[PDB]
Parts: C-alpha cells; sequence; structure tokens
C-alpha cells in the first residue's frame, strides 16, 4: 500500500556488522539496492551525513521498535513499508552471521528482500519470487528477481 | 495522551480500495472527518502532493508496520495517535468489502472510529459511543456522536 | 483440522456471569449446542460434576491461558478446537454486558460462533455465516446457521 | 475464574535449576505451597512418580508452550490456571539467578505469586499483595499474604 | 525443560495434507521419528483409534490453538514440547506445498525438527543442527543429525 | 545500534501524570536526564513549543502505538530508541502510581532507565545497570549507574 512519492531515494548505514569488513556491507548493501533499481526509474544514494530515508540497522534481540529478533536462525531480518521516520528503515538480526558467501546467513540476498519491503512490497506467494518469505540461498551471480517481483514492483514505481 | 498541537490538519488518500469509487471513499472520508471538526475547532484539508499530517491507506494482512490486519472481519482497521511521521495514520483492512451502505463494512462509519484515534482518542466503555470497540451499522443520517465522544475530543481540542 | 473422535460430548459452566441470571446463561449456553446438534449426529449433555469435554468460563483481562481478554468491545471470547485438557474450552470475556437481548453482547449468538470453533471450524469469509469473525445482532427466533456453516460442520461429523 | 475442584493437589518438579542445591528448590516450592495451604482447606503433596496436578519447570527462552521468557530480569516465570494437562504448571525462567536470599530473585517469593496463578488468582491492583505484578524482595521470615491476596483465595476454596 | 517418562511413545495423525498421498505422509513421518529412535531408547508406534501422545495436525491460519501460521513460506509448522493434552502435538502448516522432494517445502524434514520439539529440543544455535532455526533442503538420503541433536537428545533419553 | 547523531538533544513533557504535581514531574525528569548527561557530553533541553526529539508521556493501556501497557504493576514504562517522529519517545504507564519516593512506582528511577533507551541503550545482564530490566527501588540519593551503563552509554557518545 504506502509507496515512496519520489524517485531519488537515499540510504544510510548507522552500524556495521563485526562479522563482515565494512567495505563487504557496503558492496552488499549497494548491490542489493542495485537490483530494484535496475527494473524501476528509482536511483539510490548512499549518505554518511544527514537523515536519510532509508536506515541502514544491525542489531539483535530488543532493538529499539517493540519487535525483537528472536536469535541466531529463524526471522532474519525485518524492514518498514515507505514512510517519513522509521519508515523504509531495513533491520538486520545481529545474532545472524553475515556473509559473502554460501555460510551463515548471505547479507547480499536478505537486503534485497528487506528492501523490497522498504520500498513497498509485501510477501508473494510465487516460490521463485525474492519476495517469498522462505530464505534459500543462491550465487548473487546468478541471482534474479522472479517475474512476480518485476510486476510487483513495477506496478508501484513503473519503468 | 498524544495529541496534535494545530488546528489546521490534512490529510492524504495513499491508495483507495477497489471495492468503491474513488469519488465514494473521498467523501466517505470527508464526512468522517467533519463529524470531528464540527465538535471541535479542528479544521481538515485534504491535499494531494506533499507530506500529509494524517495518511490514510488500504492494505490487508502484513502492510509494513509489523502489526498485520488479520483477513475477513474481526479487525477492521487500525490508527496511530498523534505524532509526525506515521502519527496520525490510518489503515483500513483491504481484506474486508468496504461500502457506502448496509452491507460489507462501512467506510464511513469505520473512518469515524479510526479518526477518533488518530486525533488521540481511545477506546470508550460507553456503548453508544462510537470510539467503543465494537462496531454496529447505523445509517449515516442518523449517526451521531455520544456525549461521551464529544466530551472526551473537546477535552483535548476545546470549542 | 482437529477434531473430536465422538458423538457424545459434554459441557460443564466452570462459573457464571453476574451480568445474567444463572439459568439465563444454562439457557443461552443449552441454545447455542443445540444449534450444532441439530445439524449433525453430534449431541451435548451438561455435567455437574467430574471432567467435561468443553468447558464454559467467564473471564475478563489475564486469566491463565496466557491470551488476555481486552476490556468492554472488540473480542467478546474464544475458545479452543477439538482436544483434551484446554482443547473444547470456551472462555467469554466478563468485560462484555452478557444478554438475553440486543442490549450489551448476546450470549447465545456469541456462543453459537464460539461452539463452532470448539467442535473445530475455524472463520468462514462468508458474510452470512455464524462462524464470519464480524458480530452482528439478528433475534434469537430469526437466526439460522448459513450454508457455508452446515457444509463446514457436517464436512466433519456428517448427517 | 478457573478453579480446582478438589482438596488434595499434587505437584511434581520436573527439573532443577543449577543456581540451587535440589533441596533449597524443593524447600523454597514446599513453603510457597504452604503459604496457600495455611489459609485454605487445600492440601499440597509433592510426587515423583505419575501425573502431577501442577509441574514445576525451569526454563529459558522458548521452552515448548509458545510463550518464551526474556532472558535475565523483567518476566520472571508464569503459570497456567487451574486445569488439566498444562493447567496449573509453574515455569520458572532460568535467565534468571534463582537464591534463597535477597540476590538474583528469590525462587520462594516469585513461587507462591506463580502458585497464586496456578490455583485460580489474577493480578491484584493492591500493592501489597503477593498477586500485584511486581517484584519486590522481602525477607522470608517477615512475608505474609495482603488481606486481599486471602479474600480472593478463600473466595474460591474457602476456609 | 519439559521431558517425557517413557520410553514407548505414540502418534496419531489427525488429518493429511491433500498436497501428498496419504502413504507419502505416514512414510515421511515415520521416517522423522525412526531418526530419533535410532538415537535413544525410544519407541513409536502410530495409532489409528485412542489417544495418542503426538497428534500430527496439518493446520493454515487460526487452527484452534491461538498461535495461527502465517501463509505459505515463513514459519512452516510448530510443535508443544513434552507432555498430556496439547503436549507434543505438531502442526504443520497446510498453506505450505509439502513434497518429498525438493520442491516446496520437505515434510520429512520439517517434520525432523517439530518431533525435535515434541521430545523436549527447543533451537540449536549450531548451524549444522536439525534444530537450528533456518530451513535448508538436504537429500533424506543424506540427511543426519550433527553431533549437538545427538547430545541434546541424549541428554533428555539416553542410550 | 541506533543511535543520535548530535549533542543538543531536546525533551518534551507532552501531558502530566495527576499522581504527582507538574513541578515534580519536571524535576525527576530533568534529573534522570542528567544522570545520562554527567557521563557523556550530551546536551539535554525542555522546550514547550516545537518538535523535541524526546517526548515524554503518560498514558495507560491502548495509548496510540500499538504496543499497550498493562495495568498497575509489571511493565512500568517503554521507549522507542534514537530516531525521528516517534524515536526516543517515553511512555509510562498511568496505571502505575508514580511517585518521589519509596511508595508506588517512583518515576526518576524509571525515567532514568527508560531515557537509557530513548538514548539508544538495550537490556544489561548485569544485575547493578540501572539497565538491568527488573526495578528495585533505591534512594535517589544513593541512587548511581553501573560502570557497565557507563560503558555502554559512553561506547556510543563518548567522553
Ligand atoms: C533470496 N531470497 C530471500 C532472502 C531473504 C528472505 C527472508 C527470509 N526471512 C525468514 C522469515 C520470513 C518470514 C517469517 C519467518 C521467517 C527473513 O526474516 C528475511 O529474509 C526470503 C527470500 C526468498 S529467496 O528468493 O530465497
Ligand atoms: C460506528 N461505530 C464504530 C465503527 C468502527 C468501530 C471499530 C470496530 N473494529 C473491530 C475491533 C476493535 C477492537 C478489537 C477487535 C475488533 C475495528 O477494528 C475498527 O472499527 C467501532 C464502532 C463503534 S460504533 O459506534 O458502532
Ligand atoms: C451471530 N454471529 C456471530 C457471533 C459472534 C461472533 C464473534 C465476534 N467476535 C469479535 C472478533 C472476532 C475476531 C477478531 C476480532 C474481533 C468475537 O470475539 C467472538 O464472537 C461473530 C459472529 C458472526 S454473526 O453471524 O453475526
Ligand atoms: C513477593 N511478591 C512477588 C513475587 C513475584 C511477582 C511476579 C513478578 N514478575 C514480573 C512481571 C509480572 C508481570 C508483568 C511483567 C513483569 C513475574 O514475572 C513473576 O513474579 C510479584 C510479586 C509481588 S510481591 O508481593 O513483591
Ligand atoms: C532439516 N532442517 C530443518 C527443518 C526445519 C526447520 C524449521 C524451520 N522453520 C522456519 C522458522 C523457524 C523459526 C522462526 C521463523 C521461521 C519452521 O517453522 C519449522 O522448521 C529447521 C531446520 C534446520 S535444517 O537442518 O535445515
Ligand atoms: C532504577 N532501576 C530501574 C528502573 C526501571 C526499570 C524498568 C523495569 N520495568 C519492568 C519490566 C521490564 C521488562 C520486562 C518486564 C517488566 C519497566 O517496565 C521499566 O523500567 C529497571 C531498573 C533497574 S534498577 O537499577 O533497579
Ligand atoms: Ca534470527
Ligand atoms: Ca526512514
Ligand atoms: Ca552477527
Ligand atoms: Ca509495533
Ligand atoms: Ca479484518
Ligand atoms: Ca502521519
Ligand atoms: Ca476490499
Ligand atoms: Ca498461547
Ligand atoms: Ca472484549
Ligand atoms: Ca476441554
Ligand atoms: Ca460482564
Ligand atoms: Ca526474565
Ligand atoms: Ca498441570
Ligand atoms: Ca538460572
Ligand atoms: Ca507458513
Ligand atoms: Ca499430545
Ligand atoms: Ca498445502
Ligand atoms: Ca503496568
Ligand atoms: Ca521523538
Ligand atoms: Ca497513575
Ligand atoms: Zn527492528
Ligand atoms: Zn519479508
Ligand atoms: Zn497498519
Ligand atoms: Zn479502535
Ligand atoms: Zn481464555
Ligand atoms: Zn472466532
Ligand atoms: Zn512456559
Ligand atoms: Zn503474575
Ligand atoms: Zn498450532
Ligand atoms: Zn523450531
Ligand atoms: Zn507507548
Ligand atoms: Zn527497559
Amino acid at each position: 500500500g504506502p509507496v515512496w512519492r519520489k524517485h531519488y531515494i537515499t540510504y544510510r548505514i548507522n552500524n556495521y556488522t563485526p562479522d563482515m569488513n565494512r567495505e563487504d556491507v557496503d558492496y552488499a548493501i549497494r548491490k542489493a539496492f542495485q537490483v530494484w533499481s535496475n527494473v524501476t526509474p528509482l536511483k539510490f544514494s548512499k549518505i554518511n551525513t544527514g537523515m536519510a530515508d532509508i536506515l541502514v540497522v544491525f542489531a539483535r534481540g530488543a532493538h529499539g521498535d517493540f519487535h525483537a529478533f528472536d536469535g541466531k536462525g529463524g526471522i532474519l531480518a525485518h524492514a518498514f513499508g515507505p514512510g517519513s521516520g522509521i519508515g523504509g528503515d531495513a533491520h538486520f538480526d545481529e545474532d545472524e552471521f553475515w556473509t559473502t558467501h554460501s555460510g551463515g546467513t548471505n547479507l547480499f540476498l536478505t537486503a534485497v528482500h528487506e528492501i523490497g519491503h522498504s520500498l513497498g512490497l509485501g510477501h508473494s506467494s510465487d516460490p521463485k519470487a525474492v519476495m517469498f518469505p522462505t530464505y534459500k540461498y543462491v550465487d548473487i551471480n546468478t541471482f534474479r528477481l522472479s517475474a512476480d517481483d518485476i510486476r510487483g514492483i513495477q506496478s508501484l514505481y513503473g519503468d
């Protein structure tokens, strides 16, 4: 339902998980956004000062929004739909072991799903959709949005 | 507790339910606001561009705020008390069948209740209050706030 | 899913609401069960000693099962599906004002819905079904299960 | 609402917290039950084989009933009201540091409160009641039920 | 914490998912139990009449225990720890597409995890444990409990 | 995780509890903030007009954010971590009896804990920490942050 009313959207990485190197996090997040900007007129920019539209946060258990994570495994992250303040923010469960590979939980893949929410997409019932609520590792090189993801995101922002 | 610190309050209809015609939704919502402005110094205006104080959204199940609706029937909608960002926003469960009549769930009647929350009112224990938590259809022509609703809303904004 | 594996089912009224006379409660509950036994091979009997299959309880707020009621209005009651121990038990929110008429919340009508759950039925999306999650008063003399209710209950116990 | 329909009630200690010696746990629990049997016709017996009415369990986080504890501090324990199966069972959050003294969280004091629930008592609004929802250490030698606790428990079992 | 006090444990399949053939369900469930009996003195038997210790149920959304499933994906099932009545029961989200292969959600693999709970095991933080809260398909022929699973289950029942 | 990106932070008292005199509330809150500014470079100012970073609200039960309080005792208050809109806001359960002394629930002590959250601190497992989730009255004259509180708050804002 909720949707951003602009094409230029900014994000800021609030804090970094110690599981990966800082540049690994920056890259994974940037690639995740690119997946969506590739099929829409949306443009994403990372900022280090000022208020960003989408704040990326790594935290475990109770972290300030009354929706605590559950420890290692299970729920991997969550994000608010489009909006001011908390809207669009993406939170990643620090109790997970984030990685750039097939071990632990892949940050890039999870970020794609979460940003889908940040942009206004809900869960899909299509097994192939990145918005399907069940995580399944796939190499980044072969990862691709499903037609369902494309349709949904374009129904909101076009292109 | 929370209360708006101004008399001019704006609202924007984020998206429309397919259950009714667009103008039916605009009218029902406008009439709902008028019910409250009629007994206070508050003034409501609908805007189509810019940030509105109260955003009206139609959505089903999980819709971005971590408080998912429950399908047809039961919870019909929910709204945040006065505040910035999400504050004041009213969400209507799309799984309900919204109408301008006695069938399905009447949008106008439900909107009056929700806006009551948007303005800072909680649930009432008075069976006659629009803020009573149990829905009961009443023709719009004979609908009226109860003394309890009036007292509560005026204790906040006067007039 | 859950279903009783017998036709003779007993119920016991744990405690009585002070809103009505004891015999009014006994009658309303008995009539509610009869609505279901009328369209199935099920037989219900009220017992005053021993362990009943379905325990009827009146309570407010937190009452021992970790699913507290919400005060006057809103959720009126809840019940567990078929099973031993807590299974089948029906709890009625004492914060409601129970009646034998159109005022407050009608016990008989609510009990029919709850017993539907006690017998293994979930919510229906049919507006006419007693299992539809939205309460609407109807005189007992004209009340009747919808075809959807009948089909569902008979798919479980036949007749 | 729920209430036991007998005077002879048995309890069994499912497992022991490593925080205290086994006999310290047995004693604290026995003293907690005695607090209630002292003002009612109820009689409690500890059994080591067979099905007990009240099962005492020490566990952390998610422990099998879908109502997970919250780690050290905060919620200290919880218990189901009178009934078969899970009814009456008392669960103590293992993440707390249980003791026989003023340090950590006193098992005896907490057990008195929990057993109050096991017997059918809800929370009290009386600051002096053991059933008041806020924990406050008091030496066992000077601990005593409040008039509110007495009235409530006797309204259920007399004496 | 909770644990069964016997070696002979029975289970009964309450209802069957239409996703698979009846015999496919019976087999998958039987194999899941065998995984646990292989490393303990426990013995499992399927019964078709009478009260089973562990009831297997397939259901979607709200199904009678006040802990509704969430639709396709996400939470796949849940189960109560050892105990009478509801204790030990395993519920499988019918909104998932259950299979005997790598498509949809594998019943056998999920059942192994759930039965782990039914037997008294909680979630593990070991990525290799079947009790780790994140689902990952693995061919049944190569599936195996992790040392962590073995230790945990044997700490409860030995062998 | 979330953290304020400035040293000058403002707060505004939305409404006052009738339990204490207005000046008692202002003082208790001011002292609570001072506890934190004493060990960091942070500076807090109370404003009466305009948008404050941290809004202090007194409310009971359901109060507009979908996380209702629980009546007298138990949960005493809650607050959102650093952020715009609702971020940082502190809500105090009006069902508690707030005081400047050892009776009821001490506002100052509770406010120190809540502001800890407002500033970005989560719960501590150190029994001596003000951020430990279990309330324990201590005279204001002898109250002091624990080393754990200091370390945590300084890891975020330094000094
Ligand atoms: C790359 N893809 C991802 C990545 C992440 C997620 C979700 C999974 N998840 C688990 C979950 C979701 C919903 C309910 C319970 C558990 C998360 O928390 C957040 O990320 C789902 C999917 C589908 S996929 O195409 O395989
Ligand atoms: C016109 N009036 C309305 C309209 C809407 C509502 C509420 C009912 N509701 C159901 C509910 C509320 C609380 C808890 C459970 C279910 C909603 O969700 C939102 O609207 C209540 C009432 C009382 S009334 O005077 O008859
Ligand atoms: C006679 N009929 C009843 C009686 C009772 C109920 C439900 C309503 N309800 C409110 C509710 C349900 C679900 C979610 C929020 C609120 C209850 O709690 C229990 O009873 C629903 C219906 C449909 S009806 O044909 O009009
Ligand atoms: C000896 N007494 C106890 C012991 C235990 C408890 C409760 C407190 N508690 C915290 C709680 C309760 C409710 C909500 C949040 C937190 C528990 O979990 C279980 O025990 C309350 C009280 C009141 S007292 O007279 O001081
Ligand atoms: C074969 N294995 C299974 C099978 C099932 C499950 C869980 C997963 N799950 C998702 C979940 C769990 C907890 C929280 C959110 C989502 C379930 O619901 C039930 O089954 C976990 C695991 C770990 S594994 O070794 O790969
Ligand atoms: C002065 N100190 C306070 C003040 C307030 C609080 C918390 C307690 N609490 C109860 C609670 C917390 C978490 C879960 C259940 C119950 C609150 O709600 C808010 O304030 C904790 C503590 C630890 S202390 O050093 O003794
Ligand atoms: Ca997790
Ligand atoms: Ca944002
Ligand atoms: Ca981590
Ligand atoms: Ca929330
Ligand atoms: Ca609904
Ligand atoms: Ca708003
Ligand atoms: Ca609709
Ligand atoms: Ca529950
Ligand atoms: Ca109610
Ligand atoms: Ca029962
Ligand atoms: Ca009543
Ligand atoms: Ca705890
Ligand atoms: Ca029991
Ligand atoms: Ca412990
Ligand atoms: Ca699911
Ligand atoms: Ca069972
Ligand atoms: Ca299915
Ligand atoms: Ca409280
Ligand atoms: Ca704020
Ligand atoms: Ca008060
Ligand atoms: Zn979060
Ligand atoms: Zn998601
Ligand atoms: Zn919403
Ligand atoms: Zn409402
Ligand atoms: Zn109940
Ligand atoms: Zn229902
Ligand atoms: Zn428990
Ligand atoms: Zn309690
Ligand atoms: Zn279930
Ligand atoms: Zn699990
Ligand atoms: Zn709040
Ligand atoms: Zn806290």
